[PDB]
């Protein structure tokens, strides 16, 4: 009876072989922070933290998804792509500038579904530990992950639905199981494969440029449906390497109607992302404190297996906010062959993407940023406009 757990070393110092010795085993290196994920013998953990170079010893959380399913064949446009006003931007860009891609960290996709194949551009899985690009590991067991992506990106046809950019190219990275749980360290595996890329290697012409940069494959936007209450050190790490890399972190607030936002939207580097109704309500659920908010009520998108269906939580807002994240990086770079940076929470000027969205937001209920809404709700348009302003 082995379990997880991650362990923050000194790479001068820590010497595996002696995890191997105590009947543990390295089950992954992280190749952008100085961890690793260990399986040990529980009452053997005593003697890891007196290793030598062994700095943290964290336990491996669980995180959860952040949508559920609530209680026409021709090309359907659901209410919360028109509310965040995303077709009328189609014209300027869907999305489909060749250096864009937006990574999808949730229960897989439905790889083959005719209202997404086209934009599905690298299908990977991280679950256990173990990084696979087979596909019949990185498909969909739950639905879940393949309605956020279709929220992103489902195609522009005479079929299904229509994502807020239905040409933007999709990184869908396994993180959650069948039943929607994940643990914390296959979610920072993920982070971690979502920088990588295919080619697996972060800044391949070494040139300091992840993001933004056509000879990499990095993502430019990293969208996290999902969440726990846990904070662990490790995983903040994984969120600014990711940051840092010039990507654009997009998470669901939670659903517990809690005050704060669950991790990791509650990072500064995060924008946490709550839900609105058709009526531009916040719904109960959404936890409170968010940057901004989305449709995330009665969200019809793509379903396993080459189908649709209807869910509902902050998850499903997230995707909203994400979408409208690829449009401003892709019509910033159609335009200026560069992206722009991703900026902080406070930010309210048009040279940071989410100085965009902040500025740009519907703001409902009380004056300014509040509490429910945040800075509002997302507008496509507005955002696109104010970046090539
Ligand atoms: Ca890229
Ligand atoms: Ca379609
Ligand atoms: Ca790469
Ligand atoms: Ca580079
Ligand atoms: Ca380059
Ligand atoms: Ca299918
Ligand atoms: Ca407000």
């Amino acid at each position: 009876n082995t379990i997880r757990v991650i362990v923050s070393v000194d790479k001068a110092k820590f010497n595996p072989h002696e995890v191997l010795g105590i009947g543990g085993h390295i089950v992954y290196q992280f190749k952008l922070i100085p961890a690793v994920v260990v399986d040990v013998p529980a009452n053997a953990v005593g003697k890891l933290k007196k290793m030598p170079g062994v700095e943290k010893v964290e336990f491996d959380h669980q995180a959860v998804l952040l949508g559920k399913p609530s209680w026409q064949p021709a090309q359907t446009i659901p209410w919360g792509i028109e509310r965040v006003k995303a077709p009328s931007v189609w014209s300027i860009t869907d999305g489909s500038v060749s250096v864009i891609q937006v990574a999808v960290l949730d229960t897989g996709v439905d790889y083959d579904h005719p209202d997404l194949a086209a934009n599905i551009a690298w299908c990977v899985s991280t679950l256990r530990g173990k990084v696979s690009t087979k596909l019949r590991d990185c498909a969909d067991q739950n639905g879940h992950g393949t309605h956020v992506i279709g929220t992103i990106a489902a195609l522009n046809n005479d079929i299904g639905v229509v994502g807020v950019a239905p040409g933007v190219q999709i990184y869908s990275v396994r993180v959650l199981d069948a039943r929607g749980s994940g643990s914390y360290s296959d979610i920072a595996i993920g982070i971690e494969q979502a920088i990588l890329g295919p080619d697996g290697v972060a800044d391949k012409d070494g040139d300091g440029i992840i993001a933004g940069d056509p000879d990499d494959d990095a993502a430019e936007v990293i969208s996290m449906s999902l969440g726990g209450p846990a904070d662990d050190s490790y995983l903040y790490d994984m969120i600014i390497q990711a940051y840092n890399a010039g990507i654009v972190i997009v998470a669901a607030s939670g659903n517990e109607g809690a005050p704060s936002p669950s991790y990791p939207a509650a990072y500064p580097e995060v924008i946490a992302v709550g839900a609105i109704d058709s009526n531009d309500n916040i719904a109960s659920f959404s936890n409170r404190q968010p940057e901004v908010s989305a449709p995330g009520v009665d969200i019809l998108s793509t379903y396993p297996d080459d189908s649709y269906e209807t869910l509902m939580g902050t998850a499903m807002a997230t995707p909203h906010v994400s979408g409208v994240v690829a449009l401003i990086q892709a019509a910033y770079y159609q335009k200026y062959g560069k992206i722009l940076p991703v900026g902080t929470f406070d930010d309210i000027s048009k040279n940071t993407v989410r100085g965009i969205l902040h500025i740009t937001a519907d703001d409902l209920g009380p004056t300014g940023w509040d509490a429910d809404y945040g800075y509002g709700v997302v507008r496509a348009a507005l955002a696109v406009q104010a970046a090539l302003g």
